[PDB]
């Protein structure tokens, strides 16, 4: 196919004429084989700063015409009614997609289902962003980006797996937190709802312990959505205990010399239960003691012994006085 002079087209626009040719395989008085015109066409699309290739032959000239990428002028963002054009403007810039550099027409779906994908990154869930050009003159084009925004989701049912014990129910009962959020404070993108789980978390075993079951594990948190990406569905996997009778406190470490005291606030009546916060309550009562005699920031744990042999928890708890600080 020996070659001699090869023109291109125009779709040169941005390219420089002389880019592009060094990346063509085909110094011109090679010979051209077939193959080898599909390897330019490869190779040309390679550099991808542009849509679409051709490479023609003729009396001996190789016609590469082109059709330059096109060039974003514009970002319009209309219909995201809760999102700071500036926060989008952010991620597509995040994605890839700038104010001024190329476009290829092929991402489309994918520039969308990014936004798609940032809109349950907040809690829009379910919400479909429409991509939609504009071919502006310079070879620029226009980006509206429309957004039919997102009916935001909520945990419409509690359910509890392993409980036996109590009710399904008396556990949950005192629960705060519902299929809703009150006067607007401060949730963003459901921080309250968090915040009003965990709470709800920490009663479901703040109960069982205060009743005797040491080893209640929250074993797991199965939060699903509904398949019409309706609302959520937490669930809380149990695994309660069996009770345990206290059997003895022992409290060591630094007590400041006040073992004395710090001790005697820590007696049973033996045929007592454990209980969480009968423990937090001492805790501090010590913490106060301590405090009082000039410890700021005494610290304080406790950790359940649990013999399971006898059915029973030796409540080791530690205290480590602060530092005196004086003035």
């Amino acid at each position: 196919g020996f070659v001699v002079k090869d023109i291109h087209f125009e779709g040169l626009q941005r390219v420089a004429v002389g880019a592009a040719l060094l990346s063509m395989p085909v110094r011109t008085g090679d010979t051209v084989n077939d193959e080898d015109i599909s390897n330019t066409i490869r190779a040309l699309f390679a550099t991808g700063n542009f849509e679409d290739v051709r490479v023609l032959r003729d009396g001996d000239t190789l016609l590469v015409q082109v059709k330059e990428r096109p060039t974003i002028a514009s970002i319009t963002f209309s219909g995201n009614k809760s999102v700071k054009d500036d926060m989008l403007k952010q991620n597509l810039e995040a994605s890839g997609v700038r104010v001024g550099e190329s476009l290829d027409r092929t991402t489309i779906a994918d520039i969308e289902k990014g936004l798609e994908d940032f809109y349950y990154s907040v809690g829009k869930y379910s919400a479909s962003v429409k991509a939609v050009v504009t071919p502006l003159p310079r070879n620029r084009v226009d980006l509206k980006l429309v957004f039919q925004e997102g009916v935001s989701a909520e945990i419409q049912q509690i359910n509890i797996v392993g409980n036996h014990a109590f009710t399904t129910d008396e556990l949950i009962s005192h629960f705060q937190l519902r299929d809703e959020v009150p006067w607007w404070n401060v949730v963003g993108d459901r921080k309250y709802q968090k915040q009003k789980l965990a709470g709800d978390l920490e009663t479901l075993r703040s109960y069982y312990l205060d009743r005797g079951y040491a080893r209640f594990n929250i074993d797991s948190t199965q939060v699903s959505l509904t398949p019409d990406k309706k609302g959520i569905y937490v669930t809380v996997n149990i695994t309660e205990g069996d009770q345990y009778k206290l059997s003895g406190v022992e409290v060591s470490g630094n007590l400041a010399g006040h073992s004395a005291e710090i001790e005697q606030l820590t007696k049973i009546e033996p045929g007592e239960l454990y209980n969480g916060t009968k423990v937090t309550k001492m805790e501090d009562d010590i913490k106060k003691l301590l405090g009082r005699y000039g410890y700021a920031y005494p610290r304080v744990q406790s950790m359940p012994e649990i013999n399971d042999a006898d059915k029973t928890v030796k409540l080791r708890v530690n205290v480590d006085a602060g530092n005196r600080f004086y003035v």
